């Protein structure tokens, strides 16, 4: 009952190693990687492991931070806002498969509130 998962590899799409990327990588991913409540996002959701096989009937649109980091690591994005893009998705994933007070939710309500602090300002 799990999809497969977002692809981290794609050879026939144009990739670029842009100065912002970089920075998403080294200084927001990895620092949100540390947080303590990060733990949640750092895999695809595990429908079956977690027993919740109404999750990806719900969700079309995976998105988790241990994707993004494989395809920060392995060059995929062709600019920032695209990888943002897909920070945002995760969240937003997030914010409609639970409901407001939720636990999983106060996690990403916090990580998207430092994500959105690092992503303030990025690099010229
Ligand atoms: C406070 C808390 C409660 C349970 C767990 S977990 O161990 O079950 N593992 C787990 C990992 C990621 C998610 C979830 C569970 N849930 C929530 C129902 C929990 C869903 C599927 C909705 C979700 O959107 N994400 C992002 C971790 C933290």
């Amino acid at each position: 009952m799990n999809p497969p998962p977002p692809e981290t590899s794609n050879p026939n799409k144009p990739k670029r190693q842009t100065n912002q990327l970089q920075y998403l990588l080294r200084v927001v991913l990895k620092t949100l990687w540390k947080h303590q409540f990060a733990w949640p996002f750092q895999q695809p959701v595990d429908a079956v492991k977690l027993n919740l096989p109404d999750y990806y009937k719900i969700i079309k649109t995976p998105m988790d931070m241990g994707t993004i980091k494989k395809r920060l690591e392995n060059n995929y994005y062709w600019n920032a806002q695209e990888c943002i893009q897909d920070f945002n998705t995760m969240f937003t994933n997030c914010y409609i498969y639970n409901k407001p007070g939720d636990d999983i939710v106060l996690m990403a309500e916090a990580l998207e509130k430092l994500f959105l602090q690092k992503i303030n300002e990025l690099p010229t």
